[PDB]
């Protein structure tokens, strides 16, 4: 199995979002160690990305595009994985410092959108999804998402999507497994873009409610998310 071996050696470990847990949940607070958790989760997925099977057949500029445009998607996915392995979906595992009950989803303001991730989390129990088989799909999740108008080299993208539909093909071997899996991965999507809509217009307002973005993470929200929500950018759906 020289496929799962790879995705097994390169998954990140632990990120830390360096949360103050004696402050009192308030707003900014939550939202700027958030911020920050997002932005050092980035600097593993970008890592990841780039140590997987095929990824640097991709355009330089596509590499960059396909992970900056999949990030939000592929933060989500893996937290719902966090927190159906570490609480059984109790609680949102963002990080081991950054854990959300029901007081911290509502004082955030991301309320109906952690509900979801949790319900997504419930999913990974529900439907008995293996190790090998997330594993697998968080890869093609990187590969869901891209401009209407095609990457600057699109069959090379075309050809490592198949290629990274196949492996999860075989990880399975039943069609009602399939049907199962991909409308699982269908369903990241939506949940995706209620948070990338949250986080634009908080960066937006950002000032006025005293909540701090990264560099990196304000020059994505502001130059690449809206290419997603105006819709130059769409995701890659199995099913309708
Ligand atoms: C609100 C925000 O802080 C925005 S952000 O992280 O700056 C961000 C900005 C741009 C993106 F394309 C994706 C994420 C955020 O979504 N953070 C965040 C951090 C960690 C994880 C995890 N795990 C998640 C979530 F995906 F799980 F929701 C979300």
């Amino acid at each position: 199995p020289i496929f799962l071996n790879v995705l097994e050696a390169i998954e990140p470990g632990v990120v830390c979002a360096g949360h103050d847990n004696n402050q009192p949940d308030s707003f900014a607070a939550l939202l700027s160690s958030l911020n920050e958790l997002g932005e050092r989760q980035l600097v593993h997925v970008v890592k990841w990305a780039k140590a997987l099977p095929g990824f640097r057949n991709l355009h330089v500029d596509d590499q960059m595009a396909v992970i900056q445009y999949s990030l939000m998607g592929l933060m989500v996915f893996a937290m719902g994985w966090r927190s159906f392995t570490n609480v059984n979906s109790a609680m949102l595992y963002f990080a081991p410092d950054l854990v959300f009950n029901e007081y911290r989803m509502h004082k955030s303001r991301m309320y109906s959108q952690c509900v979801r991730m949790r319900h997504l989390s419930q999913e990974f129990g529900w439907l008995q999804i293996t190790p090998q088989e997330f594993l697998c799909m968080k890869a093609l999740l990187l590969f869901s998402i891209i401009p209407v108008d095609g990457l600057k080299n699109q069959k090379f993208f075309d050809e490592l999507r198949m290629n990274y539909i196949k492996e999860l093909d075989r990880i399975i071997a039943c069609s009602r497994r399939f049907y199962q899996l991909t409308k699982l991965l269908d369903s990241v999507q939506p949940i995706a873009r209620e948070l990338h809509q949250f986080t634009f217009d908080l960066l937006i307002k950002s000032h006025m409610v005293s909540v701090d973005f990264p560099e990196m993470m304000a020059e994505i929200i502001s130059v690449q998310v809206p290419k997603i929500l105006s819709g130059k950018v769409k995701p890659i759906y199995f099913h309708t």
